[PDB]
Formats: structure tokens, sequence, C-alpha cells
């Protein structure tokens, strides 16, 4: 029904998305390992979806993600710490939000600052990307 | 002698010894330059009747050669591109250091665990080259 | 083995061999089937290391000979597509009446007076034929 | 990994895919709904997954379809009857193999007269579709 | 005036009301005609700063009635394209026999159900046709 | 400056155009050999450009065209006979004219039926063919 | 409420206006983005059921104004982009210094000469922009 | 016949053509005005052909150039001075030669410095640009 277009401006995503990538998203129930525009401080982001509502999610020592104890499908070449101005881990996933992460962890700006997004402020699913430079 | 010739080739990637910059079901574009190509694009080429996909690490006169860390040296200094994976020989690939020849391009997997690039057939006479990858269009698996 | 397998190619056409259908200049969109191809179909195939164009007249199983008229016999029967030329062998091709293989076209260049087709190479077989041409794109003397 | 690449010949499978259709397939573990390339007697053909291994697949005197009593979700406007030449139902699929319909169901030489196809006959799942005329 | 004119669009469909020829998602190419279009073709239109899309069932000159079982005359036959459904009127739509003016074509949705098309707005003129969707690209819901 | 895009619809251009071909033409001045759209009676049509203003047109008893005793640069694989109610040959083109020749010339429905066509009749000169069928 | 909606677009340039970046004749391509657009974006936009195309010179909250020497100033400082013509405004154009509005892009023809462009008709709302162009084919008069 | 593919490496022919710009030539007798990609040294270059076999080149005090007196079809937005190690002008261009200049005249390595290029030198005539970014 609605889809939109952006230009992925950050390397958050990387490397799945990489700063110049078009994508076309649509508005949609989001599943695990979606990736999904999403607003925070009147500003697009983009991030993947690691856990749901009622998941809890936790830290190893070593760097590492937990959901409910067992760790994720998706696996990243970054270790996964922490933000320290972020909620309290363990941390349970409320309902009606999704907690999104940064597949660049170095970048802690996803839901480990911010908290699981609400619903009404994620914008889409990334169906298609077109990469037109730096392949 | 020729009939036509190639401007784009637009093809589907069936491997991922391009992974992560390019997956299985990938759709890509290329471009066929008749001049030369350059270090870090990712071209399609063929080697026994067999198209492949790899990025050019090194040129004519360049050379090139390992750490025992795993490492890739060019020229003695490490490459721009960098890969979440280590490199090593090939145990029947040529012998290195490896002095790159006129006319050849030194190519790379940036999955570097499979070895099956000039690691092991040495470096690519440019006229087994069909051209750069530019483009890509990715609909799943993203 | 593979990296990579062609949808499509886009090409520029060197020739006038398949004239007027195709023109030197002309730029051209294939795909290719996993499939068979079909008669009158015009296809990009290699043979000796050589890209080019031409079209289908005969499959696996057909008969092509000649009458000393200048004219073309599939199967004891002449051809769907016409030509503004005479069709003639070639002196150095096999032998006709021509058997034509399996799992082989016999291809033939529209421009018939040009007769390094398969009047002189035989059929070709199909993994030697990269794709169908399906578009045509001409900008200067039409 | 393998790719194919055809046109499809028949309407056997329309309005979903038409004659002149070409489409991208490739080979897979199918799921129901999915649109997938098969082989019987040295031809290729298209058809949709409409059950699988352990499955029951019944008619209703109303030309309607039942799997394991419910019906499909997929709907046609046609309605599906046997065919007197094929195997008796209901219906039991085995093992290894799929049961696949024809969307345009007047054309009844798919399952309904084949019996269910094993996993070595299918070529792959359609993935992609082009149709250049005919909209 | 003009800066630039369209040859094609590419867009995507955000509707189910030219189902199941198209589907939400579907992406699609037209081309804008400086002529005239035809029946049967699929158009992109623009009414109240709306773009749609739908099939030309009837142009200038034609007659336009339904039957009580919902069935759509144009000039008293039966149209050659066959959806599964129903067509009635919309009681807020104009008169029906309803004679197609000059200029405009007879626009309606294949989803016969949903009637926000001509049988509420009238023909639409041809200058407010952007083109014809003569290719469709379907990547998922198959 | 103006760009109008058509597709031809006839065989009268064979082989240069073919039915169902689509092409580009700009409203331009022509030269001999350029391919037109022109209209005659409310009805767009495609010929190329044999003769322009001065030029004296002629045939032979052999099907031979004459434009100032000289055969013209392109040749067709068809004969070229008058239209028996077109005006007379030898034919003198008036100013602001241009004489139009199907390419396909058993088609004699073109300047040898109507005479030289007048400029304001003349659309464009046709720059780009797109074949998409029937290659 | 929308049937369809843009990705791409495929143009071509009827006018002059944008010389010598685009020509007349040259083939474009444009993209729509849901988001905002950038300075120095040449975008096809529409303006009195007229589409036109022009550079984005300035945004929302940028202050335009010209000196007596024919130069361009936003926010006081000159621009990035240089074209081979002065600037003057359209003596019937809103007041200057102009503050551009919210939602808005002040839009330049880069032949400056030609002055219907914002200096006439003020920046323009963000939803008649119809796309940025990020492409071009040029054929002839290279 | 013969089609080269290059991408523009500097901005020597700006604005006419720029860095990253894609052009295809082919292989031909030039004319006045044609871009052609030539060699000079063993490096591939880009150019404007202002003058041919016989023609004479001068120059004004003005920045001005004068192919036979008359100054050229071309205008560019730059002033054209002579190269200071170039051949002496007024420079008579010899048989087989062409005379090629920079669109962007500040560029004074053409045959300001070079004098008119042998036809083996040139690789032919660029016909189509394609322009990707920076637009
Ligand atoms: C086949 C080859 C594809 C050719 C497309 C070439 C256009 C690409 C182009 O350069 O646009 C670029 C990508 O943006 C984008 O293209 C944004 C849109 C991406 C959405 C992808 C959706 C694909 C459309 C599918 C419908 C097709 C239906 C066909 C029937 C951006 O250019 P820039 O210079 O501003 O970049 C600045 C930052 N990178
Ligand atoms: C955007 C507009 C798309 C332009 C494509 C135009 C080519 C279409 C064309 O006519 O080929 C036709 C379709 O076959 C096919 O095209 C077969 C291939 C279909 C597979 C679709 C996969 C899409 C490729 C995705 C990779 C893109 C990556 C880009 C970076 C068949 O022509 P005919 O005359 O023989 O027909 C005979 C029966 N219809
Ligand atoms: C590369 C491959 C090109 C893909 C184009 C595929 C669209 C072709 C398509 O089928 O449209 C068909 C041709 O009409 C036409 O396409 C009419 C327009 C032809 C004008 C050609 C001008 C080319 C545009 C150049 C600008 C490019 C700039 C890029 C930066 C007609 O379809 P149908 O089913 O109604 O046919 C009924 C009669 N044949
Ligand atoms: C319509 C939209 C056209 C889509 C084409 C998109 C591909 C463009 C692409 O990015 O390739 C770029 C241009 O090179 C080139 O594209 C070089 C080739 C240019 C020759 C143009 C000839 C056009 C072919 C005509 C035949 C068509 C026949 C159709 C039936 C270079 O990419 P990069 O990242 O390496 O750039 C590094 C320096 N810019």
């Amino acid at each position: 029904y609605v889809f939109g277009v952006m230009i992925i401006n950050t390397n958050d995503m990387s490397p799945a998305l990489s700063a110049g990538d078009g994508v076309l998203y649509y508005r949609l129930r989001y599943h695990i390992n979606d990736v999904v525009v999403y607003e925070v401080d009147n500003t697009l982001k983009v991030g993947r979806i690691a856990a749901q509502a009622g998941d809890e999610v936790s830290f190893t020592q070593e760097g590492g993600l937990l959901i409910n104890g067992h760790p994720p499908e998706k696996e990243v070449p970054y270790l996964t710490y922490p933000h320290s101005s972020g909620p309290n881990f363990p941390y349970k996933v409320p309902t009606g939000t999704y907690f999104i992460l940064n597949d660049y962890r170095e970048e802690r700006l996803d839901s480990r600052y911010y908290g699981a997004l609400p619903i009404n402020q994620i914008k889409g699913k990334i169906s298609t990307l077109l990469r037109v430079r730096g392949i």
C-alpha cells in the first residue's frame, strides 16, 4: 500500500547497507531480522529488529547479545556492548515495541540508547536495495 | 571478426564468495571497459569456461605477499579494502611473493576463506575480464 | 563452480551480416534462456572465441538443403523468414543435405551473401548460444 | 545458488501467470502457495503447491478443495473437480512429494492426474515475473 | 513552456483495484503516447490531483450501459476483456446509457467491486492520461 | 524542442521500420533520406524523403527512380512504379514541399499518389527506433 | 487514494534553460524521494500545469539576494555552483532579499538569462517537485 | 564497426564532458566540432576538432581563435591563448591531421602544444555520453 524511498545516509547498517544506497520501504507487524526505517527526534534512521514484545535482551561480558538467553540468528563482525546512558539490562521489550540494533554495532545509538521503538515511530520494512557505487 | 560487443551485462550472483559486498541472488550490472580496470573494482571474469566474480587487489608490476598472521600485502603495504576475514595462500597456488605480470589483475574473493581466486590461478589476463560490476539490486535477505 | 550467470546482455552490433533486420551500431538486448531456443530467433553466439549474431533457421533433427536457384530448404520446405538475398553453400562447409544434430541450432546470416554462418561451421551446440535478441535501439541511419 | 529462466507457455497458471510471461526460478523444501517449475514426461510445467507430506486432499460435490478438511489459503475463480484417470481421493500426500494444482483449475493435468510430484522432479520456486505484453 | 516531457515512468502499484492483472507492490513501466490510446490498454491517469490506474473499456463516441445481471455493454455488445467480477454502476455517477465524449476514455477497474472509476467520474480526457502500462515486474506474492 | 512518440502501425516503411516499432520524432528543414512522420486526411503516416524543392522526379520503364536523372542514394529491395491516380511525371517538386516515398514501394500511397507534402503537414524527423518484438 | 506512485521517470529535455549542464534533446532519468531534496540537485518540477527543470539554489530558512554586479547570494555567501552567466532578478518577481519559506526550494535556471524560475515564481513547495535528475544520456550535439 | 568505451578522467572537455562521464566512441574522416578520443604518449585524451587539413589557425591578442581568419562555430566560456612551447602560429594544418582543442581552454595541452594530431593517433568519434553523477 504505502511505499517510501530514501538514500541511506549513514553506515550504521554496514555492510548490509551503506551510505548512498537507495532503498524502498513499505508500511506493514514486523519480524526479527527485518531491516526498518524509523524515526527518533524528527530524524529517519535504519536498523534491524533484534527482539519483539516480551523478549528479554541481555549482554555477555564478551560483547555478545542474548535474546531470552539464546543469541540471535543474524551475526555481525562486531561485538555488542551496551550504551551507558541507555536503559538497564536485562531489558524487557514492551508490548507494541521492537528492539532495534545497528548491524555496525560500534554505533551504539540504537535501542541500546533509546529502548525499544514504538510501532508509530517505525516507518516501514526495507524490501529493496539499489547500490550504485562503492561496490 | 566480431558480430557484437558487450556494453553491459545484467547477471545474478550464484556464490557467496564475494560476501558481504555481494550475496547469492543479488542482481548486478556490469559495464565493459576497453581500457584498464582499477584496484578495488569488483569484476566479472572467466577462468576454465567458468564465470566468476572477484575484487581486483593488485595490478601489473605490483608485488603480492602474505604475513604469518593472515594479512595481505600489496607492495609491502596493506590494502585499502578491509574484509572481516583473514587471508592465507592456497597451498597449490603459485609462489609468493608474487610479481603481477604485465596485462593482468590479481583478483581476490572478499570472502577470503574461499581461496579459488588469484591465490590459486595467479593474476588474470585482461582479456578474461568481462567487465566491472557497477550496480547492485538486492530484494531478499537484506 | 559459477560465480554469476547472465540474465540479459546489452550489446552493440559490429557487423551488417544480420542486415537489414540489424545494422552496425544498433544497440540490442538479449536474454538468456535455460531451456531451448526457437526457429526465427536472432541469437548471440560464440564460435572460435568470437561473438557472432545470426538467426536460427533449423533445429535438432531438421534437414537443411539448397536448390540450384539459391533457395534454402528446411525439411524440404522453404522457411518462414524471407530475406532480399539468395542462399548458396559455403564451398568449404559440411555436406548437404545436412542433418541437424541433437542439441544444436542451424544459424544463418540474414544477409546471406556473407556465408560464415552454419553453412561454414555447421549447427551450433546450445551451450555456445549466449541468448536471444529481443530488443533493438537504433539512433542513426534509420 | 542455481537459477533458471523460462517463458511461460501455457495459461495453466492464469491469471497469476500468463503465456509469454518471463520467470526466474531457483532450486530450493517448498511451502504451500509456492509456485514451482516441475517436470513430467520430459516437459516443463508450472503449478502452485496446495499440499505437502502427510496432508490429505479431498473434494466437495460443489467443486471445492479440502486439505485436511479445511479449504486452502489461496482462492481462485474456478471450481476444482478431480480428474477421472487420476488417483483416488481422498488422497494422502507421500513423503518427499508435493501436491501441485493449476490456478486455472479447468486444466486438470496437475497432481489431480499425476499425483504428488517428487522433489527430484521439481526444478525450483518462481521468485520473479516479468510480463511484457497483454497487461 | 515545457522543460521536459515523459517518455516512460516506472512506478509501484499502491492499490488492488486492478487486480488480478496488477497487484499492490507490482512494479510497472508506462510509456507516454502523443497520439491516441486503445481499448484494453491499462493506463495511468490523474483525477483530483490523484494518480490512478485502470483499463480503457470504451472510447470517443462509444455508448456504455449495464444489464440488470451486472454485465457491461459497450455499444450494446459485451467487451473483450473478462474479469472475475460483476459490474454495477456507481449510484452517484453520471447517467447511463452514457455517450462517451470526444477526446475521452471510459476507464474501469478490473476489480469491478471498487467503483471509483469512470462509473463515478465519467470518461477521462486524454490530457489526464499519463501513459500506457506496458511492462510488469512482480517479485513477491506470485 | 518538440518531441512526439508513436507506434508504427503499418509496414509501409519495411524493413527500415515495422508495425509495432516505437519511434521518437522531433519537429525540425528536412534532408533527403530523413524518415518523417506526416499527416494526410487526419491520419499519421511515415515515409522517407526522396526529393526537395526544385528537384524533378521521374520513373524508368524498369521500375527505377530518378531524381534529376540520377537515381537515389538509398536503395530498397523493391521496384518503384507510379500510381495511376497520382500527379503526372516527370514531376517538379514545389517550394515548401518534400517528395516522400514508402521504403516498401509496393505500397504506392506516398507522394506518388499525393504529390509532395507541404511542410505544415510534416510532423517531424524520426530520430530513434525501439523494436521490442519480431526481430 | 493513490493507485500508483513514481519511482523513476525517464524524460526528454525540451529546453536549454538548464544549459550547459542539460541540453534540448537530452534524455534524463529522475528518481522520486519521499524525504527532502538538496542544494545543487537538478529537479523536475511543476508550476502552472507545466513541467520544468531547474537546480535547487536554496532551501527552507535560507535568504536569497543579488549584488548589483549580477551575483547571487545565499545567506550572504555566493553559492557552490558556478554558471557562465550573470544573475539578475525578474522585475515582476517577489521582493529580495527573499526568505525561503518552510517546505520550499528556491530553484534557478543554470542558463540564468532565462528568468522564469524562482526569481519569478518564488520558491517551489516540495509537493510540486517530481524528483531529482540523476542520470543523463546525450547522443547528438556533444 | 569498431566501438570503444571509456570513462572520461579529466575536465579538459568541460562542461561538454566531465570527469566520470561514460562515453562510446567509434573509429571513422572527421569533421569540425567532432569530439574525439586520441592518444599522445601512450595516454588517451579527448578533445574537439577545431580545424582540418589546409586550414590556418591564428590567435587574437584578446584570447580569440581564428580558423582562416574567421572564428569558429562552437563557442566556449573561455579565452584561447597559445602554449609557449607549442608550434608557431599562425599554424598551417598538415594533410592527414586534425587540430584539436580542449573546450576548457585554460588547459593548454591540446594541439596548441602538440600540433595537429595524425589520424593514426585518433581512436574515434564520441557518439554517446552517459553521465551518472554531478548533474
